[PDB]
């Protein structure tokens, strides 16, 4: 990869192939046609590729009008590299798609807390201490049931 800790790379790998199957079958694409094949695209796209495209207006799902500002362009072919960049400044979550994507251990990993907090998560499942000496004793014998009862509580199950 490089330096960079993400980019929009979703958006360049969606719109610079999106116009360009276009003008490959020569379309002929002028009018408001355009705009029309943002949505018969975004609809069948690809899993990421349905999500940067309820940000643009070509889901029904959809809150803006900015559309346009891919209608006018694509007959010419000029900003479908930098107009990521644009969409970035609308906001960053048509970004964050990213291959990548986000989690909420941000604020509450277990690195970040205190040995007194772990000392709850392993007596709230039955696991209790097996070494409990250090932080990293409790985060490892954790993470091996945190990822599968992240969603559990009392009163809901996952087979009932």
């Amino acid at each position: 990869g490089s330096l960079r800790p993400g980019d929009c790379e979703v958006c360049i790998s969606y719109l610079g192939r999106f116009y360009q199957d276009l003008k490959d079958r020569d379309v002929t694409f002028s009018p408001a046609t355009i705009e029309n094949e943002l949505i018969k695209f975004c609809r069948e796209a690809r899993g990421k590729e349905n999500r940067l495209c309820y940000y643009i207006g070509a889901t029904d799902d959809a809150a803006t009008k900015i559309i346009n500002e891919v209608s006018k362009p694509l007959a010419h072919h000029i900003p479908v590299e930098k107009i990521c960049e644009k969409l970035k400044k609308k906001d960053s979550q048509i970004c964050e798609l990213k291959y990548d994507k986000q989690i909420d251990l941000s604020t509450v990993d277990l690195k970040k807390l205190r040995v007194k907090e772990l000392k709850k998560i392993l007596d709230d499942w039955g696991e209790t201490c097996k070494g409990c000496a250090e932080k990293s004793d409790y985060i490892r014998k954790i993470n091996e049931l945190m990822p599968k009862y992240a969603p559990k509580a009392a009163s809901a199950r996952t087979d009932l």
